[PDB]
């Protein structure tokens, strides 16, 4: 019926990003950007902390909004529109959290990404570098 609200971070060091492999569909097998839907009544930016906390484990400090991402596929039924947040800085050490969900993590240098990519992924590169 209508557009959906999303979210995502782009959490970046050393010249390296902090990606997530996913196991489930949509865009199953792909290495993404953490985030999630936004809940009814949430803030945006309560929504990236939320999300990012429960799948990493890590909690971001002061994430500043870098692009939003246009998630449409008529094919599949589904459109997100989805704001993306950029992180440096955080507390606590990133792990799957849910094992059903992801099966892998890493830090990856912006030239020399995984593959397959989340479309999310690819739009937010497109922006930092």
């Amino acid at each position: 019926e209508q557009p959906r609200v999303g979210c995502g971070a782009a959490i970046v060091r050393d010249g390296r990003i902090l990606l997530i492999k996913r196991k489930r569909a949509p865009e199953a097998g792909c290495w993404g950007l953490p985030g999630g839907k936004v809940d009814w009544l949430e803030p945006v930016e309560r929504a990236v902390c939320r999300e990012i906390e429960e799948e990493l484990g890590i909690a971001l400090e002061r994430a500043t909004l870098l692009c939003v991402v246009d998630h449409i596929d008529a094919a599949n039924g589904e459109h997100w529109v989805a704001p993306v947040y950029l992180a440096h800085a955080f507390s606590g050490e990133p792990r799957v959290v849910e094992p059903d969900r992801h099966e892998a993590l890493g830090w990856f240098a912006l030239d020399d990404l995984p593959q397959p990519l989340t479309h999310a992924t690819r739009i937010a590169l497109e922006q930092v570098t």
